[PDB]
């Protein structure tokens, strides 16, 4: 693990993330760092247009241009959908459309705002010397005031946090198949589910943060996208980059690494009862960061952790193979539960949806040993 992106203490998180961009781009960081007012009094389209177009050079190291895409992304969601009640815009301006799409294609992402964005790299911690706690942390962009955005983010955040302790026993995991060690491999199976249970539990304090009511009206209004939106049929045009309307989705809330990480981790196949439920976690990968991908990809160029499992007999084993396997379960099977309460309750005043993820949570657990 090096060219992956992945940090022993936060994980797919981008460590210590930058707040500040060098000053050559001011303009940008004044207009993201004031969306709340600006959207509220309706000054916000009117600054984004008369802005001027600043080169991407000047963002040399890989922070300053997530950086970046975090400014530019958000006052993207902020021009085009405003105060959320009908007055769309279909055409982003050159001036902010260029850099943010020549910024999208160095770090190959989609030009619009994504969960590497708006979570993973959107946070700082209030004293460097206390822990990762919500009581210590906060986030660098938020939308419009009461938006619940400082909940929905950093909670999203601290479950990618808790994860990361069992993504670093990862390499022990292969090094002990490697070496046959079993019982370095059954401790660290075991580390996993634990540390996945804890994960669990982290994503309960979502209740703590974040207001059903105040996510559906607004927060995911700013979330939201223009792949198969009504609102948007034909896609956003990016003045000057494309001529043509292009169409991206909006899927921050369901673009973690996390839930695909340990699924290629025991070689859970996600197709084993889906026909387009593999096509699906196959497009999230596309809105995740190359490295992620990549990470993902390599992982299942390592020697299988199942077919190691199943090929001794070892009832400890199995036992612990079996443990990470419902941990995962546990993990998207809360998670329906926080669809239900966020989306589905609110959305009364879909369910297409919620099989899609019943797919994938079921082949998950029909993956189990016992
Ligand atoms: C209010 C909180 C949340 C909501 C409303 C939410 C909503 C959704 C939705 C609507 C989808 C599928 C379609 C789409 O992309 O729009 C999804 C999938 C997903 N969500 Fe969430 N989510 C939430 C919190 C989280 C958190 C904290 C994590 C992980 C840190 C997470 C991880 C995922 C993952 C990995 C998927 C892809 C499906 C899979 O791999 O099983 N979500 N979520």
């Amino acid at each position: 693990s090096k060219e992956y992106h992945i940090d022993e203490e936060v994980g797919f998180a981008l460590p210590n993330p930058q707040e500040n961009l060098p000053d050559f781009y001011n303009d940008w960081m004044f207009i993201a760092k004031h969306l709340p007012d600006l959207i509220e009094s309706g000054q916000l389209r009117e600054r984004v247009e008369k802005l001027n177009m600043l080169s991407i050079d000047h963002l040399t190291d890989h922070k300053s241009q997530r950086l970046a895409r975090l400014v530019l992304g958000c006052i993207t969601m902020a021009y085009v959908w405003g105060k959320g009640h009908g007055d769309v815009r279909k055409v982003l301006p050159r001036n902010i459309a260029v850099p943010y799409c020549q910024l999208s294609k160095k770090l190959e992402l989609p030009p619009i705002l994504v969960y590497a964005d708006c979570v993973l790299a959107n946070w700082k911690k209030k004293d460097p010397n206390k822990p990762l706690t919500y009581e210590n942390m906060d986030v660098l962009f938020s939308f419009r005031d009461g938006d619940c955005s400082k909940g929905f983010f950093l909670v999203s955040l601290l479950v990618e946090i808790a994860a990361a302790s069992a993504i670093k026993v990862i390499p022990t995991v292969f090094k002990a198949m490697q070496m046959q060690e079993r019982d370095t491999l059954l401790k660290a199976l075991l580390e996993i589910a634990s540390c996945l249970e804890k994960a669990l539990q982290v994503f309960h304090q979502i209740h703590d943060h974040v207001n059903p009511k105040a996510f559906f009206s607004v927060l995911r209004i700013y979330l939201s996208g223009w792949k198969g939106n009504p609102q948007l049929s034909d896609g956003l045009v990016y003045e000057g980059f494309w001529e043509d309307p292009k169409e991206f989705a909006g899927g921050s809330a369901g673009q973690s690494s996390v839930f695909q990480c340990f699924d290629v981790l025991l070689g859970i196949q996600q197709t084993a009862g889906g026909g387009h439920a593999a096509q699906f976690l196959q497009d999230m990968r596309r809105y995740m960061p190359p490295a992620h991908r990549n990470f993902l990809c390599s992982l299942e160029s390592n020697p299988s952790v199942r077919e190691f499992v199943l090929s001794k007999g070892d009832a400890g084993l199995r036992e612990a193979y079996d443990a990470c396997v419902k941990a995962l379960v546990s993990l998207r099977s809360y998670h329906l539960q926080i669809v239900t309460k966020y989306i589905l309750i609110p959305a009364s005043q879909g369910t297409d949806l919620m099989n899609f993820l019943k797919t994938v949570r079921s082949t998950t657990e029909k993956s189990l040993l016992k």
